[PDB]
């Protein structure tokens, strides 16, 4: 059967696939799985975390990132913030340990990326990034 | 910080996988975390329970009994986990009945940009292998 101009189909064995790898990946290079660098990559970039903003970010459900994020509290890579005097809800942080991971393994993300658009000429990068939020838009939609 | 996320492509990439996630499937007897496992299996050869769990978000408990059930439903074999013929049946036939979502996510897009996005999500695939 072909799927080839299936556009989810497609995507998510592209997506998949290079989850599947950078799973082995981070996990030998720096101990944590893909799915926790992701929610590193996301509090080292962004104020107030909730546990719902991270969710709205990586399209993970909320149970995920609550799981992961419970994890990363037991590795002592993040703390929650009570903000408990401020008009505000809790956010989630790295802690010092967690800021120097990313530190470190964001220069691996780098170089992942990099190598993932190895072949694209400064166009077609552009034109990927618009293509994928013109995706990302109908997918609100829907 | 260090990445900038909007324009970083492994980072869109994962998430629009997500967000067309989570918008059929109990038409075909099984449920999302089955269809979410069978979709993995069906990128990459030789998958574990604990990668699985990775990339998916999911407790390693709830990974192995959803595995142990498509066992039963004859779709997996066995710790590397490959789906069976009928397993990469069920998800190309899946697939290919969801069309109609397919022609409404692609709606605003003319054939020429189609043709591009199918370009360049080639482009990605290919790359991919050889990490």
């Amino acid at each position: 059967i072909n799927i080839d101009r299936h556009a989810t189909a497609q995507i998510n064995m592209l997506a998949n696939k290079l989850m599947l790898k950078s799973s082995t990946a981070y996990t030998q290079k720096f101990g944590i799985g893909m799915t926790e660098w992701r929610i590193i990559s996301v509090l080292s970039s962004a104020s107030d975390c909730s546990v719902q903003k991270i969710s709205d970010i990586l399209g993970l459900d909320k149970a995920a990132v609550s799981r992961t994020v419970k994890k990363l509290e037991e590795k002592k890579y993040i703390e929650v913030n009570g903000h408990s005097e401020d008009k505000r809800t809790y956010a989630i942080n790295l802690t010092e340990m967690g800021q120097e991971l990313y530190e470190v393994a964001s220069d691996f993300a780098i170089e992942r990326e990099k190598q993932l658009l190895e072949e694209f000429e400064e166009a077609e990068k552009d034109q990927l990034f618009i293509l994928l939020k013109k995706l990302r838009n109908k997918v609100d939609q829907m």
